[PDB]
């Protein structure tokens, strides 16, 4: 069935991003298996193809990292069968790798193996017509996202027919100050709510249990990425574990 | 006429990206006025579409800041018309923005403006086919982007009918320990160079001013971004060029 996602939180969905693959795949795969086990309700897996462009940066070296282990998609796909969780999965993947491997095919092994909705980075609304027959098909959610920039009535037409939930991009620096970024960011939660009755998850820009609990006040969820991507760089489960724990 | 790169520096290839808009539009302005001054050869140009989906980057605060500043491609063609320089103009876009914009209309006019070539992240090769065709169309490069772990076929394949400069992606992970990946660099080059006469520029994490001296015995050319961005923090022109010119001697 689609994917009702406030079921799989109570009162405000922990999130965090991953990069599969860093630093080795068995790491992933261990990490996996104890999702059950961490206090994050939603996991997006981000899945490397390409390597990185003009950076050095946090999510995009481990990227690279991930991929001279020899990891892609097939290998992920074959991981996925092996994990077991309740937490909700979903793939967060540069539209180049769906097109290598079919739209289709690639909609329908993420469905078959427990996927309940796609991130498309930089995958316009306007470009997004096939896959978003195809994701409709097999019931899949393609997220749609938000930023505080986006005007209303561009808010408007892309909230309409979304499924899953609503990612929402916050800011750090429209005004250098806090005080008021918090109030434009309030806003625009606002707006969201009186187009679409999906649970709306912010993220950038979230780096610690100060940054999560401020930002619980805000929307339904908070989506925590490179954060998170830091704690793997350590060699040793335990820890990744009560890190992820601290930061929620 | 496709422009040959090798006409654009003497020995090796200074080139740096910069967001435009960041940290608002006159900033870029007064920049791009001053490129003929600077020790940058070719200049990559970012410019914003969607906002950056990633969590809280150098270069993506600089989007978001163009974005919300209203700096849209509309009021960068505007900007590039104003400014004159003599320096090589290579557009950075997603892919997002050029398909809103219309694939041809978007060509023909970075043409029109001395635009000379486009690197478009994450469209990969199979995906290329239309921008191609309008790239051929105007003599504007598509730039290919190789890494060093790109298979020796696919490298053949991507680079023999290429056009502008190779875009060599550096590594940190294939050991993730310094010298040597540098020496597997050189291997790369010495590769690429086997297939194609065009000119090779690396970049990707580099950062310092030594850290440059030392890739500029790689290739014909070495790409400063992240770091670049980093300089235009600064509400002073005189410190980001200072700053520009420290990371290039």
């Amino acid at each position: 069935a689609m994917v009702d996602f406030r079921k799989f939180y109570k009162e405000n969905a922990n999130v965090a991003y991953t990069v599969l693959g860093y630093p080795n795949l068995q790491t992933s795969e261990a990490f996996l298996q104890r999702l059950d086990q961490s206090p994050i309700d939603i996991l997006e897996l981000g899945v490397a193809y390409s390597d990185p462009i003009a950076d050095g940066e946090i999510i995009a070296d481990a990227a690279k990292i991930a991929l001279d282990q020899g990891v892609d998609i097939h290998s992920v796909f074959e991981l996925l069968a092996r994990i077991k969780t309740k937490k909700a999965l979903v793939f967060m993947v540069y539209y180049n790798l769906i097109f290598s491997y079919g739209l289709e095919k690639f909609v329908k092994k993420a469905k078959s193996l427990g996927i309940c909705a796609l991130i498309v980075p930089e995958l316009s609304f306007e470009e997004s017509d096939d896959l978003i027959k195809e994701c409709e098909r097999y019931n899949i959610a393609l997220i749609t996202l938000v930023s505080v920039t986006t005007p209303k009535e561009r808010v408007k037409k892309l909230v309409k027919h979304a499924k899953g939930f609503i990612y929402l991009l916050a800011s750090i620096g429209i005004t250098g100050t806090k005080s008021v970024e918090e109030a434009i960011l309030q806003d625009k939660v606002k707006e969201i709510r009186s187009f679409t009755n999906l649970p709306i998850f912010v993220g950038f820009g979230i780096q610690n249990n100060q940054d999560v609990k401020r930002m619980r006040k805000v929307a339904d969820g908070v989506i925590v990425g490179t954060s998170i991507v830091k704690c793997f760089k350590q060699g040793n489960l335990d820890i990744i574990m009560k890190d992820i724990e601290e930061i929620f």
